[PDB]
Formats: C-alpha cells, sequence, structure tokens
C-alpha cells in the first residue's frame, strides 16, 4: 500500500515541478495527475494563472513543518528522470490543495499510477462549480 517517507525541499521550480532532498539524493519531482499553467515556456510564454499556480506551491511548501513523498504503484520516475508523486505539506497533498483551487487541471492519466485520480477528480469539478481561477 502507499506509505510516505521523508524528503526535504530544495527549491521550488513551479507549479508543479520542485527540487527536493530524497534520501541524501537531490533530485526533481513532478507533481502527479496535475497540470499548473506554465511560466517557463518554449513557444507561448507565462501562460494565465502560471506565476500564481507556482507561488501557491511555493508558500505551501516553504511555510510546511514537513515534507513527505508518496509514490504511486507504477513507474517512480519519468523519461526526465523526474521522481514522480504525490506531495504532502504537513498532511495536506499538495495537489489536491492546486486542484480545489482552480490552479491546476487533473492531467492526462497513466494507469497503474491513477491511485488518487477520484478524489483528485472530485476537487477539480467544485472547483469548477465554483468557477475558481482557471475556470473563472
Amino acid at each position: 500500500k502507499l506509505h510516505k517517507e521523508p524528503a526535504t525541499l530544495i527549491k521550488a521550480i513551479d507549479g508543479d515541478t520542485i527540487k527536493i532532498m530524497y534520501k541524501g539524493q537531490p533530485m526533481t519531482f513532478r507533481l502527479l495527475l496535475v497540470d499548473t499553467p506554465e511560466t517557463k515556456h518554449p513557444k507561448k510564454g507565462v501562460e494565465k494563472y502560471g506565476p500564481e499556480a507556482s507561488a501557491f506551491t511555493k508558500k505551501m511548501l516553504e511555510n510546511a513543518k514537513k515534507l513527505e513523498v508518496e509514490f504511486d504503484k507504477g513507474q517512480r520516475t519519468d523519461k526526465y528522470g523526474r521522481g514522480l508523486a504525490y506531495i504532502y505539506a504537513d498532511g495536506k497533498m499538495v495537489n489536491e490543495a492546486l486542484v480545489r483551487q482552480g490552479l491546476a487541471k487533473v492531467a492526462y492519466v497513466y494507469k497503474p499510477n491513477n491511485t488518487h485520480e477520484q478524489h483528485l477528480r472530485k476537487s477539480e469539478a467544485q472547483a469548477k462549480k465554483e468557477k475558481l481561477n482557471i475556470w473563472s
């Protein structure tokens, strides 16, 4: 069953990509199942809510007493060598918080990495009904 492990923030890069110290090593992590608008983009530039999703993630992680990472049951790294996980700040999942606030859409899902898909989908529909940010 999925279990949490300790990690240490190094640097938030943007809304859904962060650098953390994981088991002694610095790595880049990508937040599972969510897409935040982009600040660092090749073609297009800062997308709308990009700067916002990324301040959110930054504040949430920097203010936490405790950071934990939760791997899903599939591949734990993507083709760019980024960890793939659910991230928790004092017990609150960053991935769901982003979605609940209308600052992320639920991503395209790849089984078997999809254990919190329903919950997340729950929160996105609520942010939709409340027409928050993305959904305004």
